[PDB]
């Protein structure tokens, strides 16, 4: 095929979504669709232009791709800081009638870093409060939080602790004094899935795992000190507790660690088996998948939801050290300086999910690899706080940019099943990039220097381009805007 053929299949449906008509990639069962922006339009098609002239498919084939998975339903959707990925694209959403027989589940639709995802924190300081001990406190952060690919818990773990962490999620944290009763009120899934089952998780997992927990890790991982810059919706920011810009808030980022990218390995390797058995064709061997109610698909789903458990009691320790090290800075408690929760999303789960598709409400599986649930305004599950504003969406820029706090719509429940971006994206001298931070009067503490070209700026998208995007759109709705003073690498 020539890339001049390949833009048959391609039709621009608005000023802002593309539709992926059936035939781009084979056996499509439904339509596939990406929301970019003029500018952000550019990049996907010269990636389809330059394949036609890496281990992954450009993002538009994999949303095709996806878009042939049995049992999918609506459309394989692209968000606009989709990047290629193992099997399913990064920012990519797919869910599956659960009441189909051939319906999957597919353990790179939700990715290795199972529960990767984003904690936002308010404080009751301003900006000029934290100028003056700016560096005093990236460092107090890095002192407290164990960051880097070694770096073991600081907060004691054995088996047992392992064990009930997997089990409850957040309620362990909250059990034990390190998180807050409103940390989990303002959490997705209130930290906690139901349906984790800690047999599920292997032996090797667990035992890469116990003492990862309680720890950053590294690359994209960061905890992060920031400003609020501007205020979009002032009804929304005030229910999140922000009131004025100038206000600083803490951004923490991080999945499942070990234990989550075995589970998710583990998966991948069982999941051969299954598909032969059950005659299960894919366009491409990374959509590896199985049954839903197959034991493959059940075990992976519920050591899926033990691994989110983990990720929930990772970010709920680092923000226990974070309160921590806030309160020796500044030589108060954390309730005094106002460190509450504003929100804690995943950006990599499959949920079981009630959803209008084809006129009737049904229960999907879905999946949402590198993009983030935005539930709507009164929306059962989610807190009381939000019933409003709908559900608050964590969207980490890049350190030396910017960051959003979006918020869910029902238009964004009816055209993608309540499903927006989770960040930039990655677009198609180290020193420089220190350097820039302090031009800009960022501070930053990274356990390895040497390696922060790859976490750049300009390695991602423009943020403001993506949530701009969404919200043209109408899937999400723009409430805040943040801005990086002080950050946590790896
Ligand atoms: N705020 C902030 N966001 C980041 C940083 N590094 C990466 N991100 C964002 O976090 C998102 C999450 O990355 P992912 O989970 O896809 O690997 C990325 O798309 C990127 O935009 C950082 O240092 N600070
Ligand atoms: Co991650
Ligand atoms: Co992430």
């Amino acid at each position: 095929r020539s890339y001049n053929d390949e833009l048959q299949f391609l039709e621009k449906i608005n000023k802002n979504c593309w539709r992926i008509k059936k035939g781009f990639v084979p056996n499509m069962q439904v339509e596939g669709v990406f929301y970019v922006n003029d500018a952000l339009e550019k990049l996907m098609f010269e990636e389809l232009r330059n394949a036609c002239r890496g281990g992954f498919l450009p993002a538009m084939k994999q949303i095709g791709n996806v878009a042939a998975l049995p049992g999918i339903v609506h459309r394989s959707i692209g968000l606009p800081d989709v990047h290629s990925g193992y099997g399913f694209a990064i920012g990519n959403m797919a869910a599956f009638d659960m009441n189909d027989p051939e319906a999957v589940v597919s353990p790179g639709g939700v990715g290795f870093d199972i529960n990767c995802g984003v904690r936002l924190l308010r404080t009751n300081l301003d900006e000029s409060d934290v100028q003056p001990v700016k560096e005093q406190l990236a460092q107090a952060m890095f002192d407290h939080i164990p960051v880097g690919v070694g770096s073991k818990g600081v907060i004691p773990m054995n088996a047992k602790d392992l064990e009930e962490a997997l089990e409850m999620g957040v309620d362990w944290s909250l059990r034990e004094g390190y998180a807050w009763a409103e940390d989990k009120e303002h959490c997705e899934e209130y930290g906690r899935m139901l349906q984790a089952d800690p047999n599920k998780v292997s032996a090797r997992a667990k035992k890469r795992g116990l003492p990862q927990l309680g720890t950053l890790g590294a690359g994209n991982h960061y905890a992060e000190i920031q400003v609020v810059d501007e205020i979009f919706n002032e009804y929304a920011a005030k229910k999140m507790g922000i009131d004025h810009k100038g206000q600083v808030c803490v951004m923490i980022h991080s999945g499942s660690r070990g234990l989550g990218h075995q589970v998710a390995t583990d998966a991948l390797v069982a999941m051969e088996k299954a598909m032969k058995r059950d005659k299960i064709i894919v366009n491409d061997r990374q959509l590896a998948c199985a049954r839903i109610a197959s034991p493959e698909g059940q075990d992976y789903l519920k050591g899926m939801a033990a691994a989110g458990n983990y990720a929930w009691v990772n970010r709920s320790s680092m923000t226990f050290l974070t309160r921590q090290a806030f309160a020796k800075v500044f030589n108060t408690t954390p309730d005094d300086l106002d460190l509450h929760v504003i929100y804690d999303v995943s950006h990599n789960i499959a949920k079981v999910e009630q959803h209008v598709v084809d006129g009737k409400e049904r229960t999907l599986l879905v999946h949402r690899k590198g993009s983030t649930r935005a539930f709507p305004p009164h929306h059962p599950l989610i807190a009381v706080d939000y019933q409003l504003t709908g559900q608050p969406v964590l969207i980490g820029g890049t350190m030396g940019t910017c960051s959003y706090v979006l918020t869910g719509t029902e238009q964004g429940m009816t055209e993608t099943f309540g499903t927006t971006c989770h960040g930039a994206g990655r677009a198609l001298d180290f020193q420089d990039v220190l350097d820039k931070l302090a031009d800009m009067g960022i501070a930053i503490r990274v356990a390895s220097p040497k390696l922060v070209m790859e976490e750049a700026p300009e390695s991602y998208k423009n943020v403001t381009d993506v949530v701009n995007t969404c919200h043209d759109a109408g899937i999400s709705k723009k409430a805040i805007k943040l801005r990086p003073i002080a950050v946590i690498k790896g």
